[PDB]
DNA sequence: GGAATCGATATCGCCGC
RNA sequence: GCGGCGAU
DNA sequence: GTCGATTCC
């Protein structure tokens, strides 16, 4: 029985009667009654959307797991853990045999039953008859008897061995599967690990009840949150004491789970060009809902903050501009998926086209993701091609544009530009231009990309569309009689383009052409790097430099590759047979540890390509080195090499997917030694930042946890202060949550290299959406953190702009050590040592970004 | 110092138990 | 929180 | 299960 927000609540945002005569002038009454009604849904969605999500939440009990219950639980557990404190010290302090319930309850930590009757609690008061303490306590002790039992593997027998359970232990989901998890780890812990009985098989029905029982008394005992009473007595059948909610804490979870589903909106797109931004908050969309969005989407209120009153004109205007955009409904794309998705899960999956355990296993978990995603990635289209169908009558609409923390932009609204094939190709944009002899040669190039043909050089990829002319064509035509679409790296978009195409034939040169071009930098990532340091080798990779010939970073670190194994191939260490004796069970084995020679010689067997390096350089720029490619390579190719039938040579998975790993790590801190350098350097930066410097003959606090700032070239400023809280409550079986905060320097010292990248990347497109708007008359842009799209028309110059934009920031500045001057005055006169230097530059020419035809942006 | 522990892919979003 | 999806 | 790097004895 919640309360219903859907009244005086939502009626705040008035569509008819507001200070929004603003809209209605500037865009009209029908408009501006329009956004305010829409906006006024996506709350109404958003309400709705909690209900039926906190349905379920009573539905199974897991009303405790339901931020609508979790204020409570956080005062009515410290009076219910002291209470079973003082009982604990009350039959401690007196003779006599101790109570039954007395005789178990001094197994689980107590703070654990404290909860674990709590959360049952209101679990089985939520149920639909049944509320009988009798079931009732029969419940709490069923449960916490498995927390004294499977609660001691976690803190003596596997203080260590716990490590290799956690992990299958959180991917069990459900109360049951964890308990059948819990008992083969158990008969097979004393099989071989810690020795002992069970004593939890004497505890009869009524030793659960017994427990079950005192606990609940506890509880009525410390809080009122239950009143126990007596339920028709003078009865024989009937006079059964039962439990009942508190009519005032149910009207506290009613409450707070009512105020709770009025900001959770469901956030559309917008009628009307958004409201600019005129800092901090109060932007994109018009109304004043009980919701407004922050110009930066950030964690803590204060974070915020620190933004309101800084200045920076360059971001407020990309924002802005970028915003500004109108897109529309591609309304021929719609009706083809109209059709298809409803005749197929996935209007492109299926088209008529022409170790033994550990193993059959390891497919049939396959086949088990494989439909689960079938059926969550449905759940999602069928949203898209909805939303899209009720705009797709509209002249154009539009969607305001947030930040994230380190500078990126992206839409607000649910269904946006930002989406996913079928996504991007409902979405275009609403002002046209006409396309000309050179707006043309972009379409088409386009075309080339939407068909997977971008890896060779612009006139190919002409070569190629020029060469399916005809198809084309067919597709247009009847895009429902012929799949060549489909079949299309990227389907949905390369279809919205042969409509478009075959617009040009029919009308010649003087075609208006809406259709968002777009051009995806190599890998944004090691470029900027490489850039900020002039590193040719680097740039020339990922196409700083220009070339006649596509480079494909992944190519040519596989190369480097290829090159070792055949090094070692015919020299290197050979096989070597060590003895392994087991941590758990003590017993003596025998394991040849093959040798660099043969490793290769299966590596070579298989066959390394591009295809074995992706991910981990991919990757390469948000981490990951050495360590964590094994783990990619291993499952990336080595895994499904021997479940595919290939894989044979994979003598030791492992052992091949240790050593390929230092290959690709070493073959491509080489490449790129720029962002390796770069990386690092950040790396150490934030470490001492991070850090605690004391004096260990006083142990005092000499320079707290310095977080770490900086400031983007297009004046953003960036804060990483990530937050550890010093709590801790871990649960077995049923949850494990909450029980002030610190910097987390490893959080810290990792998410730098990243994120700094990912705020200048930031910059970087900011400034191109501002550059390329005032500099050359472009209104209409596509933007995907690292990509940039306009109309066919102004695309010949966006293609420039960024070019430009880009080698302006990176000569102008150094950021690397413009980050210097940002923390060294904050670095502790101890620590003045252990910060490296700047890594010197390199012979590249930025200027040289100008002519580089792939390096697109 | 030396032996004992955590950790290893970044940010945004949606959906779900 | 874990799971899956999708975006770069 | 390699590499190491930071913590407490
Ligand atoms: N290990 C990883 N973890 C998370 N996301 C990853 C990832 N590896 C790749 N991705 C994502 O998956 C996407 C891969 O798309 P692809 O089409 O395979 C890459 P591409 O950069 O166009 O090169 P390609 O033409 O060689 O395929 C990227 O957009 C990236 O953001
Ligand atoms: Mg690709
Ligand atoms: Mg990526």
């Amino acid at each position: 029985n919640t309360i219903n927000i859907a009244k005086n609540d939502f009626s705040d945002i008035e569509l008819a009667a507001i200070p929004f005569n603003t809209l209605a002038d500037h865009y009209g009454e029908r408009l501006a009654r329009e956004q305010l009604a829409l906006e006024h849904e996506s709350y109404e969605m958003g309400e709705a959307r909690f209900r039926k999500m906190f349905e379920r939440q009573l539905k199974a009990g897991e009303v405790a797991d339901n931020a609508a219950a979790k204020p409570l639980i956080t005062t009515l557990l410290p009076k219910m853990i002291a209470r079973i404190n003082d009982w604990f010290e009350e039959v401690k302090a007196k003779r006599g045999k101790r109570p039954t319930a007395f005789q178990f309850l001094q197994e689980i930590k107590p703070e654990a039953v404290a909860y674990i009757t709590i959360k049952t609690t209101l679990a089985c008061l939520t149920s639909a008859d049944n509320t009988t303490v009798q079931a009732v306590a029969s419940a709490i002790g069923r449960a916490i008897e498995d927390e004294a039992r499977f609660g001691r593997i976690r803190d003596l027998e596997a203080k260590h061995f716990k490590k290799n359970v956690e992990e299958q232990l959180n991917k069990r989901v459900g109360h049951v599967y964890k308990k059948a998890f819990m008992q083969v780890v158990e008969a097979d812990m004393l099989s071989k690990g810690l020795l002992g009985g069970e004593a939890w098989s004497s505890w009869h029905k009524e030793d659960s009840i017994h427990v079950g029982v005192r606990c609940i008394e506890m509880l009525i005992e410390s809080t009122g949150m239950v009143s126990l009473h007596r339920q028709n007595a003078g009865v024989v059948g009937q006079d059964s004491e039962t439990i009942e909610l508190a009519p005032e804490y149910a009207e506290a979870i009613a409450t707070r789970a009512g105020a709770l589903a009025g900001i959770s909106p469901m956030f559309q797109p917008c009628v009307v060009p958004p409201k600019p931004w005129t800092g901090i908050t109060g932007g994109g969309y018009w109304a004043n809902g009980r919701r407004p969005l922050a110009l930066v989407r950030t964690h803590s209120k204060k974070a915020l903050m620190r933004y309101e009153d800084v200045y920076m004109p360059e971001v407020y205007k990309a924002i802005n501009i970028a915003q500004n955009t109108a897109w529309k409904i591609n309304k021929k794309v719609l009706a083809v998926a109209n059709v298809i998705t409803k005749w197929k899960h996935c209007p492109v999956e299926d088209i008529p086209a022409i170790e033994a355990l550990t193993a059959w296993k390891r497919a049939a978990a396959a086949v088990y993701r494989k439909d689960k995603a079938r059926k969550s990635r449905r759940i999602s289209l069928e949203f898209m091609l909805e939303q899209a169908n009720k705009f797709a009558n509209h002249k154009a609409i539009w969607f305001p544009y947030n930040m994230d923390w380190r500078g990126r932009v992206y839409a607000v609204s649910m269904f946006n530009p930002q989406g996913n094939d079928m996504t991007k190709g409902l979405l275009t944009l609403a002002k046209g231009k006409p396309i000309g002899k050179e707006g043309y040669y972009w379409l088409k190039i386009h075309g080339a990309n939407c068909a997977g043909v971008d890896k060779v050089p612009f006139p190919e990829r002409i070569k190629f569309i020029e060469e399916n002319h005809e198809n084309i064509m067919a597709c247009a035509k009847s895009p429902l009689e012929n799949t060549w679409w489909a079949e299309q790296d990227s389907p949905f978009c390369f279809l919205a383009f042969c409509f478009e195409y075959a617009g040009v034939q029919h009308h010649g040169l003087s075609y208006n052409c809406s259709l968002p071009l777009a051009f995806d930098g190599s890998c944004s990532g090691i470029q900027h790097f490489s850039a900020m340091l002039r590193d040719e080798v680097g740039g020339r990779a990922v196409n700083l430099l220009p070339s006649e010939t596509v480079q494909d970073i992944y190519g040519i670190v596989a190369k480097k590759v290829n090159e070792i194994l055949q090094a070692d191939a015919i020299n290197g260490t050979d096989n070597e047979v060590v003895t392994v004796t087991d941590e758990n069970t003590g017993e003596i084995s025998e394991k040849v540890k093959l040798g660099t020679k043969a490793l290769a010689g299966q590596w070579l067997a298989y066959g390394v390509t591009r295809s074995v390096t992706k991910r981990s350089v991919m990757t390469l720029a948000y981490g990951s080195k050495e360590f964590g490619f094994r783990q990619q390579v291993l499952e990336d190719t080595i895994q499904p090499a021997i479940d595919s039938g290939k894989g044979l040579m994979f003598t030791q998975p492992n052992q091949a997917a240790g050593y390929m790993a230092k290959l690709i790590w070493e073959s491509v801190s080489v490449t790129v030694v720029a962002a390796v350098e770069a990386m690092n350097w950040l790396k150490s930066a934030a470490k001492l930042l991070a850090a605690e410097v004391k004096d260990k003959k006083t142990g005092e606090i000499l320079r707290k946890r310095c977080a770490v700032h900086w400031v983007t070239p297009d004046g953003f400023p960036v804060w990483q202060e990530y937050k550890k809280p010093i709590q801790t409550r871990l649960n077995l079986m049923f949850l494990g949550q909450f029980r002030d905060s610190e910097i987390d320097a490893h959080k810290q010292e990792s998410g730098i290299a990243p994120n700094f990248v990912h705020s200048q990347d930031g910059s970087h497109l900011r400034k191109t959406v501002v550059w390329a708007h005032e500099k050359y008359g472009i209104e209409s842009f596509a933007l995907i953190h690292d990509s940039f799209g306009t109309i066919p028309a102004d695309a010949a110059n966006l293609f420039k702009a960024v070019r430009e934009t880009m080698v302006d920031t990176y000569e102008s500045c150094d950021v690397l050590a413009d980050f210097y001057d940002q923390f060294a005055d904050q670095l502790h006169e101890s620590q003045l040592d252990k910060m490296p230097a700047l890594p010197a530059k390199g012979n590249l020419n930025l200027r040289d970004i100008l002519e580089s035809d792939f390096a697109f942006a």
